[PDB]
């Protein structure tokens, strides 16, 4: 099997099966863009350890660094002229987001008739940076964070389904999986700076699919073109002494269309550069992104 | 000979040669953000005789079902509903040789079965309903032409859709008002350009863009002159990756993604289509 | 060396080896959306000398004809010039087994279209600019490699703006003020892959970026400030091919999406670049 269909298929899968233990580091670029404008330049470094078990099982944990930068422009301004100034930016140093692991069993092996099927089980804990508490402070109508989360604030579950096939010489694939938030609390749920609200928070669940085709082009290097989109249920905040209510405009719809490459560099290095562009406003602009898993 | 070939060719024309009596299933979903988040689901149902490879016949009858959510949230559907049916006529009048194209002439008369829009009264403020189609006659007539430079399948289309005048009861949506009225909806103009591949016996992959231009539309209420809605003019881009796949020698499966690049278009539109070979 | 490799290697490179002159003619479309629309063409002529594959020398104006419309008002520029510019260029590594094809080159460009500074509003603009209004100068880096049968290629630019004045820096219709302009710097990059399919064509994959730093204005009496907003990165995914017409008649057709709010919707081109 060439290099570029393994790498293709890792790559395809989540499923790493050339070797035992394999280490990869990635690099992701993310750009986004009372009336304001926010735009945001977010880094992330992921740490990623792979475990391979006989083609059969794999364990895997992920331990994501953010670096952020946003930047808020008002046309408040100088003071309530509906178009002058005004640029406030905030920034969050290199700091941990949400640690996870993951674990997946490859129920299915390709075959003529058969696909390469992987069932998988990711779970993410609350180590980032949360959003909760965060406070707004105050040119006359710029309100501005005083800091910028890193992770979500809460645990959650995602099981999910893999399938990837050879129809030489594309190679089609898909993904499905579901993300469970876990209820959680926080001694202050108000962004008011005057005010501290305990409460707790269901982040909404969420649902997330892609398909896609990929070619090997020679003996070390892949292509691919796949399309995905995330659809998340609203969230809920529940005040203490108060009941559930939904924060309205938090549903959201993400779409991407990704064009991406595999190019094995040694035996044991791959780089994989890739490109998600937004297709949805709850998505950004667009994604650069390099993975350099290593085999050991 | 190849399957894949016959499916692309079909795909980047429109004039289905495989190929006697066709039908094809298809289900699309487009998904638009304005606050107003609208997913917008057609099951499209495709009847289509192709004869001689020289002459095809079709009727295209879609289903619309929408779901639109405003927020201040409140949200408006509508069920599984009959929108714009249409027939098309095509003829191929220059079948491809070393020096010429596939070039297929067609005509599209869409009726106006679908929910109108106009009578529909904004209640405080949301749609009371959503339309199904867009209340008019028009007529589409096109050309499409594609040729192979092997491996590469080039291809093009072009198309003008005439909308026809018409009357309506109520073109008001103030829920206190009824004003009858005439509306001319604007034309359009519509151009698709691509490359395809044959990757193998049974899959093609293609890449194109297209471009709709639609005209500003008129209004003119009972007694009465003529107005111009300023803002009705629209442009919408799209991208377009997709595939064929030869499930069968009968059975066909075409996924296509379509990319709105500007904000008349859809953010995004998945559809799958399943056109049978009887 | 098939027609379409070098093609290819002339529209990823920039540089066109294959021939002592060449003119391309180049037309462009853009399309760009108090609501504003903006189709926006630009004719671009641009003449080459290439010495021995090792230099090049080349000069490009370009033609704009644009209308906005605003609703509803339309408001639109008659064909008129262009930044003019100027580029030169060397391929300072051949390609071999080990090595890329890569050149490295600066370009100098000159304030000759209509700028934007002292441009009134009366609300729409009297009239629609053509070029930035100031001197610049970009040196670049562009490399190429086969690793049969993709073609990878990659390229970098950084562009400096010189500073500038204006007599007219408002564009309040009631006020003339002069004043002083640093157009931010920009840093450009772009990656790819092309494939040849035939003997004729090629087809090209590739994304760019481009980040442009805030801008500071100086008033006459008046102090140096940074002008929020104009601020820019301006994101691109091109799909193109390169058709071979002639042995001397290429035709290049590209598509770029805007990934992003500075860049326009869309970019519809097509070039032809012509050897003698
Ligand atoms: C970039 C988007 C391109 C679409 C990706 C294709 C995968 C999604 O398709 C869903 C249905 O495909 C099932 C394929 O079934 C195989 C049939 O072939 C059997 C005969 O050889
Ligand atoms: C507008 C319908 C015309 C179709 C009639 C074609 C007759 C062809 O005869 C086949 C030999
Ligand atoms: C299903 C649509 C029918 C189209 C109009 C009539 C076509 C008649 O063609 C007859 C051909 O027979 C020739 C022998
Ligand atoms: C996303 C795609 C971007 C670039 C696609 C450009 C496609 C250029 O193709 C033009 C289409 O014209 C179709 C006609 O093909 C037949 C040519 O007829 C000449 C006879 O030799
Ligand atoms: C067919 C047109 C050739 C035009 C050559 C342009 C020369 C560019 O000028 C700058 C180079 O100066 C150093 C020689
Ligand atoms: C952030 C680096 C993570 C390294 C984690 C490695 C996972 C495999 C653990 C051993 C399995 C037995
Ligand atoms: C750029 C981030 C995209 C996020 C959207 C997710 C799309 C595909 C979801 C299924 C993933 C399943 N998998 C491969 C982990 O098993
Ligand atoms: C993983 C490859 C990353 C590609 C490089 C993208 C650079 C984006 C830089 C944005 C931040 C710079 N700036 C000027 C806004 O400060
Ligand atoms: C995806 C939505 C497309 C809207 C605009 C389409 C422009 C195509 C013009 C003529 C169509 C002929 N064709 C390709 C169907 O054979
Ligand atoms: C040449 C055959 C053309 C297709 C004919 C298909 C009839 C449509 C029936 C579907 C009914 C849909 N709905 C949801 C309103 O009930
Ligand atoms: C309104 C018409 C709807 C589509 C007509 C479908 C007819 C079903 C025929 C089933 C048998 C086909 N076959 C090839 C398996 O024999
Ligand atoms: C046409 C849009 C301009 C966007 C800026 C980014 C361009 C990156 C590609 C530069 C090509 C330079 N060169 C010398 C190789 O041709
Ligand atoms: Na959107
Ligand atoms: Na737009
Ligand atoms: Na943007």
């Amino acid at each position: 099997p060439a290099q570029s269909v393994s790498n293709l298929y890792n790559e395809a899968s989540g499923f790493f099966g050339n070797g035992k233990f394999s280490f990869e580091t990635g690099i992701t670029y993310a750009r986004y863009d009372n009336l304001d404008r926010i735009k945001a330049d977010n880094w992330t470094l992921d740490l990623t350890g792979r475990y391979n078990l006989d083609n059969r099982w794999q364990f895997d944990v992920n331990v994501p660094v953010v670096y952020r930068e946003s930047t808020y422009q008002s046309g408040g301004a100088s003071g309530g002229d509906p178009q002058a100034t005004s640029e406030e930016s905030v920034s969050r140093d290199p700091t941990i987001g949400d640690v996870n692991f993951g674990i997946a069993y490859k129920f299915l092996d390709e075959s003529a008739t058969m696909p390469d099927a992987v069932v998988s089980v990711r779970v993410k804990a609350p180590t980032g940076k949360e959003p909760f508490g965060i406070k707004l402070v105050r040119n006359d109508n710029l309100y501005v964070p005083e800091s910028l989360p890193t992770g979500n604030g809460v645990w959650s579950i995602t099981p999910g389904l893999s399938m990837v096939k050879t129809f030489d010489p594309a190679v089609l694939f898909g993904s499905v999986s579901y993300t469970h938030n876990l209820e959680d609390s926080f001694d202050d749920i108000s962004s008011d700076v005057n005010q501290k609200v305990g409460g707790k928070v269901r982040l909404g669940d969420s649902f997330q699919f892609g398909v896609g085709v990929a070619f090997a082009l020679n003996e070390r290097m892949s292509m691919s073109f796949s399309v995905s989109d995330l659809i998340q249920r609203k969230s809920k905040l529940k005040p203490d002494g108060g009941g559930w209510q939904s924060i309205v405009s938090s549903d959201a719809n993400a779409g991407y269309f990704n064009v991406g490459m595999t190019i094995a560099a040694s035996e044991n290095l791959t780089i994989v550069p890739n490109l998600a562009i937004g297709m949805t406003d709850d998505a950004p602009d667009f994604t650069f992104s390099l993975k350099f898993p290593y085999y050991f």
